[PDB]
């Protein structure tokens, strides 16, 4: 585990919450920032979680178009919510996190899929992201 | 309004598991914030009851699920499916006002909306044996 693996995993949970509530991930980040200021001992918000989730919101249509273009016939709505969240996090990093090597971005997506999703999800996300990059 | 309350409980359990904190502690800090900040919305009371309930009865809930997984472990399921089964087994045990078949329907529908194509049939099978 890479230094920011947990921050990425918390960003996947924030994107999932946003989709359940029908609100932007940036709005969920604002709430998490308030919680961190209120209870810094038990509810820290990693700065990278906030940057990833805010970033996905700021670039939502472009990220979704790039994913859809590499889904070989599928629509984004057909994916399981956790795989959609992992791909949105990863595509934001490919576009806007120049310090993270592209192979590292994909390997992190593969590790998130292993930890949170199905056993065929790692190969799926590697395939999609390998084409996006 | 309970379907959306159940969806918010699945999301809360997933975030709690990622954070490594009990779902009751997530509820308690989120509820305290909404009492102090007018701009931050309160949780539906049923979301809070479900999430505190799963924490209170975690060992029993996980044992009942594991007894009907046929050798599979609960920790190896997709995280959203583990959260949906914990919410649903809690309702079978402690939400006496909700008919058992309605609990199963809600879980199958949460699986369809939030998880995999195979998840609805999987949760229907496990819960059909738990009830």
């Amino acid at each position: 585990v890479r230094g920011r693996h947990q921050a990425r995993k918390r960003a996947v949970a924030l994107l999932f919450e946003a989709e359940v509530r029908g609100i932007s991930a940036a709005e969920v980040v604002d709430t998490r920032a308030a919680l961190a200021e209120a209870k810094p001992d038990i509810a820290r918000l990693h700065p990278y979680t906030a940057a990833v989730a805010r970033g996905v919101s700021e670039h939502a249509a472009h990220i979704d178009d790039l994913i859809t273009a590499h889904l070989r016939g599928w629509t984004l709505d057909r994916l399981p919510a956790v795989d959609r969240a992992i791909l949105r996090v990863s595509v934001w990093e490919l576009l806007h996190a120049a310090d993270v090597p592209e192979p590292v971005v994909v390997d992190e997506a593969v590790q998130l899929a292993k930890e949170l999703s199905t056993d065929d999800s790692p190969g799926f996300v590697n395939g999609v992201l390998g084409q996006v990059m």
